[PDB]
């Protein structure tokens, strides 16, 4: 509901984000064509998702700053930073689609597959990351939280980068190993590859902008938000295989890529010895025939129910933690976000 | 000579760079395997070049700080930052080899071609970039130039990123257009893709660490160093086609990739109408037969002499600029670097 009413404001402010990025260097008409492609890149990769992260920065701001201080300028910084988290999303997604050999994202062909693009997407992605800090300097160079934000973004990027590495080491194409698809490994992977950038980044950005920079308060908000991250990745691993691609906006690839997905981990735990061998014979291959064999053993082990039960048990634990750790922050902050991902299908 | 005596110190300090990066997160043994691959990545991509940029940071430091202040700690920051510019080099090169479809770098198979690696190099490269700011915080979090350095690196990355985009837009594989291979375009491309990160970054880092942060002094050092950048790229475009790959450490690819190389631009200027058509028919194709046809028309137009004459005329203009703009800095600073790239073959 709150993301709903703020969504439109958020998106309309994207025109300006683009204006500022594609003009601040246009007094150098030499790099104009380059700046032109940047507009194009942003428009294609920054737009089309749910904006949960960017909205979260904005929503969390309004709930942590006394309305006497939510002035005109200060409010603008909120959605610029919200759009900065949105650009981090774009950076990492463009890269990840290349690396996961994905076909669609946000219900279009992935950037790297847009004809004319391909592996130039690599440079396009770095550019997206570069813009984060262009905006940060443009709109906050003078706030006292300016250095806190630069470091929170850098730090978060590094973290998810470690995550991605963890992700990729565990899923060697051609090296089907199920032994490594454990639980400690999964929790570690999703923590670094999703949790920090998708939940602690937005809320922490809003805290630092609202003066809330105590170490314990971030430590506590993080304790909640990292647990929401893992929930959120597990939802995503599920939808990879069990969701409608016309609705997720992306065609799933986890089983083919030999990914340490939640399912394959929960599948190993319930694996009768015969089934294990079936999993060992079909996982991590591009053959449709073999992939469906996998889906089948998932459905034979009623995992699609285990996921629904985890979802409940998990959602209540998050709740418990919001009840344990939220204060002095408004529980609205964490409830609002958590309510926006419960049962989701995209 | 000065890079010579400082080289070894510089390289030996790499053991510690690696120690600090692969231990500061090892109190989290979960991401240990990831941290393991980071060691591996660094060792493969940070090591093996000439270290001109990193040495430059170090050499330029010793020449701008009164020896009374070149203490133990302060000196360590110098080569850490020198190694940070070295990591930026690695970041961009790993990416560029993928995008240029290169085969070797620094006399080994490119990272992305190391079997087991491929497009995961994309994430490995981002990690390299991430380490820059890990070190920056580890060793300078408390210097007064701390924010100046973070912004100089970010800014320089963005700049070379615009450059790379400029580079790639101009060289569409399959779209052989010679009309775009002009001079204004070339100067613009090399300025952003090489000049800022390879010459202004190192020297400016050393200036900021030595307190020299006046706007005019950086503006003047930049005026010299941007002109050295263009010289240096033109040398590189030449060696691409006319240098021994066993000595450059890399197999050239400019003609195949349809690159706006210096040669092809100087070739268009001297193109009799018949030759132009020959260029139009062979440029930007992978066929060895057609590539050599190109090399031939270059040698028919004695470009390998035009490059030697540019080299002289250019080197003297740099000299003039060191004589015009160096002060209050020691001309040694700019002479030292410029003397380390004159006539180079690798
Ligand atoms: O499942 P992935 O981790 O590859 C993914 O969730 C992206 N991602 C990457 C890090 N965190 C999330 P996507 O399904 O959107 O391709
Ligand atoms: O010639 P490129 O610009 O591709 C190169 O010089 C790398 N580079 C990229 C930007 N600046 C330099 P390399 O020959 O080393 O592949
Ligand atoms: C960590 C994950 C699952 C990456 C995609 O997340 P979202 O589905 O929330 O990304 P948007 O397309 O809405 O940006
Ligand atoms: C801009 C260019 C030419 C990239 C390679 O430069 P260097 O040849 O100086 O890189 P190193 O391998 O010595 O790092
Ligand atoms: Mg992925
Ligand atoms: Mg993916
Ligand atoms: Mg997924
Ligand atoms: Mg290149
Ligand atoms: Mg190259
Ligand atoms: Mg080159």
């Amino acid at each position: 509901d709150v993301y709903a009413q703020e969504k439109q404001d958020f998106v309309q402010h994207f025109s300006q984000i683009v204006r500022v990025l594609t003009e601040d260097e246009m007094g150098h008409p030499e790099i104009g064509d380059a700046i032109a492609r940047l507009k194009e890149v942003l428009e294609y990769n920054a737009i089309g998702g749910k904006y949960n992260r960017g909205l979260t920065v904005v929503v969390a701001f309004r709930e942590l700053v006394e309305p006497r201080k939510q002035d005109a300028d200060s409010l603008q910084r909120a959605w610029t930073v919200g759009w900065c988290v949105e650009l981090l999303q774009a950076f990492f997604l463009v890269a990840d689609d290349i690396m996961d050999s994905s076909l669609t994202r946000r219900g279009q062909i992935c950037w790297y597959q847009k004809p004319g693009v391909g592996l130039d997407a690599i440079n396009d992605a770095n550019l997206l990351e570069a813009c984060i800090y262009r905006l940060l300097k443009l709109y906050c160079r003078e706030q006292p939280y300016y250095l806190n934000l630069i470091e929170l973004f850098l730090q978060s990027s590094y973290q998810t980068e470690i995550g991605q590495t963890l992700d990729l080491l565990t899923a060697p194409q051609g090296n089907v190993d199920l032994v490594r698809f454990t639980e400690k490994r999964y929790k570690s992977i999703v923590k670094y590859k999703t949790a920090f950038y998708s939940f602690y980044l937005p809320i922490a950005a809003a805290m630092y902008m609202a003066g809330i920079d105590g170490e314990k308060e971030h430590a506590n908000a993080k304790k909640i938000l990292l647990e929401m991250g893992e929930f959120f990745q597990i939802q995503d691993d599920y939808l990879d295989l069990f969701g409608d691609p016309s609705v997720t906006g992306k065609i799933g690839t986890d089983i083919q890529d030999n990914k340490c997905s939640w399912l394959v981990v929960q599948c190993l735990q319930r694996a009768t010895p015969e089934q294990y061998q079936i999993l060992k014979e079909n996982y991590g291959q591009k053959e449709a025939e073999k992939v469906a064999r996998v889906k089948a053993l998932y459905e034979e082990l009623d995992l699609p129910a285990v996921f629904l039960q985890y979802e409940e048990d998990s959602y209540s634990h998050i709740m418990a933690l919001i009840e344990q750790y939220a204060a002095p922050l408004p529980p609205a902050v964490f409830l609002g976000l958590a309510r926006k991902i419960y049962k989701r299908r995209k």
